[PDB]
This record gives C-alpha cells, sequence and structure tokens, in this order.
C-alpha cells in the first residue's frame, strides 16, 4: 500500500551512478525517489537498491530435470533424454517446478521471465501465487498443420490469464522454424497479430538451420513483437532489417556453449542497432537460472574478440530495462511512475570492494546472490526467505515429486 525504503545507495538505471537516497513506493509503483538522508520505514544502509532483472527465455518446470541430460549433443539431449521425461511431467509437477524456478530466480534478483512450455495454466498459477511477472507462452509444434490442440490450449491460456494483475501476459510459443511447418507458423503469427500478442521462438540456435529469414519476415515478423531466443547462427545480412521492427533477441550464452552451439555475435548485432536481451533457457541446459551469471558470461564471451565489447552500462541495460521492454512492462528504471520491481544487493562483501567501482563489480565480480527482490511493491525474496509461500510444504512436495518422477 505505502512504504519508504532505503537510506542507502540507489542505482536508478544502467546509465547513472549510485547516490545515497530512498524510494517511496505506493500501490506497486514508484511514487518518489529521494536523495540524501530521509525518514524511511525500511533502512537498508550498507546495501544497494537497483531495478530488478528480466529473464527473456526459460522453460520453468525444467528445474525438475536439472542435471539429467549431461554430455549429450542437442539432438540426443532433446529426443533421447528430455522428451521421455516430459511425457511423465504432470500438471502438479509443472506448478511446483515453477515455484522452484521462481525461488531460484528471485535469489538472483529476477522480477519477471518469459516461459515457453506446457501445462501453462499451472505455471500461471505458480506465478500468481509466488508473485513474479511473466510472459507465458505455450510451446507449439505441428505435423502438417496438426498441432495436437496446442494452439487451442495457448488460446485458453490467453483467455484466462492475459493481463492478470498487471503481472501476467500471454503470448504464443512456436518452438522453432523447424519443428513448426511453414503454414502453421504463418497461422501462429496471424493469431498473435490479431490479438496484439507477442510470439517467442528458438531461432537459428544450431548451425544446421540454414533457412532464409525472408520466409518468416513475410508472415508477420515485421508486425508482431517477437522474442527470438539464441540467434547464434542468424546471418549477418539480416541485422539491418531487424533493427526497426519489434524484434528482441534473447541471448542465452550458457545454454549455447553447453549444447555445443557456439557464441552469438551479440556485439555486431548491437552495433547494427538490434535489441538484445538475456535469457537463461531451462535448467536442463544451463543448469542455473541466474541472470547475473548469464550477463557476466555474455560480457566475457564478446570481450574475447575485443576487450572493449559489451561494457558495463550496456550489460546492466540488457538485464534490466531491455528485458522489461521485451516483456511489455514499465520496469527497468527507479523513476516516478515506474513499477516497484527492485533488487537489494549487499555491499559489505569482499567482491564489492573497492567501493569506488560498485557498477563494475555488479557485472564482473558479484556472486549473483541478492539480499532481496521486490515485485509490484511486494517482497518475494528477503534475506534468505520466501514470504509469499510455505517453503517447507513446497520442499516436501518437491521431494515427493523427485521420487515420483524418477521412481
Ligand atoms: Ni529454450
Amino acid at each position: 500500500h505505502h512504504m519508504i525504503i532505503g537510506n542507502c545507495l540507489i542505482l536508478k538505471d544502467f546509465s547513472s551512478e549510485p547516490f545515497w537516497g530512498a524510494v517511496e513506493i505506493e500501490n506497486g509503483t514508484i511514487k518518489r525517489v529521494l536523495q540524501g538522508e530521509v525518514k524511511v520505514d525500511l533502512d537498508l544502509s550498507g546495501k544497494l537498491v537497483m531495478p530488478a532483472l528480466f529473464n527473456t527465455h526459460t522453460h520453468a518446470p525444467m528445474t525438475l530435470l536439472r542435471g539429467v541430460a549431461e554430455d549429450l549433443s542437442f539432438e540426443e539431449w532433446l529426443f533421447s533424454k528430455v522428451l521421455p521425461i516430459e511425457d511423465r511431467l504432470t500438471e502438479k509437477m509443472a506448478y511446483y517446478g515453477t515455484i522452484l524456478a521462481q525461488m531460484e530466480m528471485a535469489r538472483h534478483g529476477i522480477a519477471g521471465f518469459v516461459d515457453m512450455y506446457f501445462h501453462e495454466e499451472w505455471i500461471a498459477k505458480a506465478v500468481r501465487d509466488f508473485g513474479m511477472r511473466a510472459l507465458l507462452t505455450r510451446g507449439l509444434v505441428d505435423s502438417n498443420g496438426d498441432d495436437g490442440g496446442r494452439l487451442e490450449e495457448n488460446l485458453k491460456l490467453y483467455n484466462e490469464w492475459n493481463g492478470f494483475e498487471g503481472r501476467i501476459f500471454v503470448g504464443f510459443g512456436p518452438h522453432s522454424p523447424y519443428l513448426c511447418s511453414e503454414e502453421y507458423l504463418k497461422r501462429v503469427f496471424d493469431t498473435a497479430k490479431s490479438l496484439n500478442a507477442p510470439v517467442t521462438i528458438h531461432l537459428y540456435e544450431t548451425s544446421k538451420e540454414e533457412y532464409d529469414l525472408e520466409d518468416i519476415l513475410n508472415i508477420g515478423l515485421k508486425e508482431v513483437k517477437t522474442i527470438a531466443a539464441h540467434c547464434v547462427h542468424l546471418p549477418e545480412r539480416y541485422f539491418g532489417v531487424l533493427k526497426d521492427i519489434p524484434f528482441f533477441v534473447s541471448h542465452n550464452p550458457a545454454s549455447n556453449l553447453k549444447l555445443g552451439n557456439g557464441i552469438a555475435p551479440v556485439q555486431r548485432m548491437i552495433e547494427h542497432g538490434m535489441k538484445v536481451t538475456l535469457g537463461t533457457d531451462g535448467a536442463a541446459s544451463n543448469n542455473s537460472l541466474n541472470l547475473f551469471f548469464e550477463m557476466r558470461l555474455a560480457s566475457l564471451l564478446q570481450k574475447a574478440q575485443n576487450p572493449r565489447n559489451l561494457d558495463v552500462n550496456t550489460c546492466l541495460k540488457m538485464v534490466t530495462y531491455d528485458g522489461a521492454q521485451a516483456m511489455g512492462f514499465k520496469s527497468g528504471k527507479i523513476e516516478e511512475g515506474w513499477n516497484a520491481d527492485l533488487v537489494v544487493i549487499d555491499l559489505d562483501l569482499p567482491e564489492m570492494f573497492p567501493v569506488q567501482n560498485i557498477k563494475n563489480h555488479l557485472v564482473h565480480a558479484f556472486s549473483g546472490e541478492v539480499f532481496a527482490t521486490m515485485v509490484a511493491g511486494k517482497w518475494i525474496y528477503f534475506d534468505g526467505e520466501y514470504p509469499t509461500i510455505d517453503s517447507e510444504e513446497v520442499k516436501r512436495e518437491l521431494a515427493r515429486i523427485e521420487k515420483e518422477l524418477y521412481s
């Protein structure tokens, strides 16, 4: 309803420096940003307050598959290991697996995530209950136009959850241009275009994908907001026409290395004006859902080519503001009228010294373990605890689920 937190360093956005102050929050939004010492309800002196993070690509229930598919090529990973397990993944498991995904993500300062999966209504219930924001999409695939009812399920999800509490939006999730036929992909973009909804898709993830992007550009990509995960093998000849359309790349560095796909040319894309964001992918191919780790790794991989690549401000912009923009939320900046999606970082740690270079440490030294995360003016993680759920009951159900799923 109404509070003032702070009396500590505040980092308003990716482009500025920390200043001592406080933040006034009312009804899930930032009412005022104060400078200097002021009377506050929650004193966080010795800490840093900054905008929360936004993960643009994940499959939340895959936390239940963390570490089950190691040392395999992508085709083996998907058809030999993953699919047989997904066949046994229940609605209840989707729910708890995403409560677990949120518990992990909140510890890393994430306020919202884009999901592409199944049993999405149960995933939505977990997001509702836990407190994060989410752009939820149903994974879509077909065989000659027969999608087994997947788009219909995505439409039911949209009917029931789109817009929920200003926290959940629904989009459509065709898996990729190779698991979706051309006619069906056109049908999906047509649907998203009619509903003014976004589309997310795995695009040029592997080197085997050599289709022309004109095919997709001609069926809706220019008019539908699209979060294209990976883009590792996206041909450079297309960078120029991808700049002025609502096309957002979701860069998933750890997954790309782990599955032997390589390194996306993020620096060249940004140089051509493309919008780039960061995603973690699922827990079976990353293995963590930590966007600070993804951001740091992304910076390092581009620096391998030139140490001046992906500077600190650009990295901080991608994980906060850019990701919130891809998801359609007014977050990413501690400014009057913006969402109260904030993160609290402990500065009394060895890796946060010298104090003079805190922003640099956030990108190149910080553990990624935040002190607290707030979404829509509500604490969803605070000093090791999860105020919105019964952690012990969740732990007991997850232990039962591990036995049940892997007998
Ligand atoms: Ni993925």
